[PDB]
DNA sequence: GGATGTATATATCTGACACGTGCCTGGAGACTAGGAAGTAATCCCCTTGGCGGTTAAAACGCGGGGGACAGCGCGTACGTGCGTTTAAGCGGTTGCTAGAGCTGTCTACGACCAATTGAGCGGCCTCGGCACCGGGATTCTCCAGGGCGGC
């Protein structure tokens, strides 16, 4: 029970590298940067939010905020992934 | 004798004080639930002062040469100044549209709660692969017999 993102990781891993492993350090070091890039677009979604005096977070706040803190093209292939993972999750 | 410098008085300009009003946001009073303080138990990590042994890193000394720094020459590129151009800055036209603010209505979307159950965490059993032990096949070193030579 210490609430990790390991397995979810280790099953990225398993779909880029079929055969190959990571060590501890390395994944928590993964953690780590999970955590990181969760608070960051979290809290840029977050004033987002509270520039425009509204209440919720949508998928807009958070594409805006992958927009604000993403450089390049890693910005628009993660707006394009999100958009089509928000597609598919509406879509049934 | 005429006009100029200077002092006191009066009207006007301007920042600041108080009065008035709305309104809406903070404060007062009451109630409630849960966040956090406190308690006890268990277990593992950290503290301080030691010992022993290995060993590789740290320290010290010395020679030498590579590099930092100073000086000098030179030539070029940037500063300086002036005359000319040009475009910034200001004021202005003329319509349309974007956007802030306000009011109003409504609806879909997310919070919330109860029941459920299936994905996450731990252990247990098994397989893939690596390794230990016993047995069979192949090649290398050696001891002895036969033949020849000498007195």
């Amino acid at each position: 029970r210490k609430e990790s993102y390991a397995i979810y990781v280790y099953k990225v891993l398993k779909q880029v590298h079929p055969d190959t492993g990571i060590s501890c350090k390395a994944m928590s070091i993964m953690n780590s940067f999970v955590n990181d890039v969760f608070e960051r677009i979290a809290g840029e979604a977050s004033r987002l939010a509270h520039y425009n005096k509204r209440s919720t977070i949508t998928s807009r706040e958070i594409q805006t905020a992958v927009r604000l803190l993403l450089p390049g093209e890693l910005a628009k292939h993660a707006v394009s992934e999100g958009t089509k993972a928000v597609t598919k999750y509406t879509s049934a």
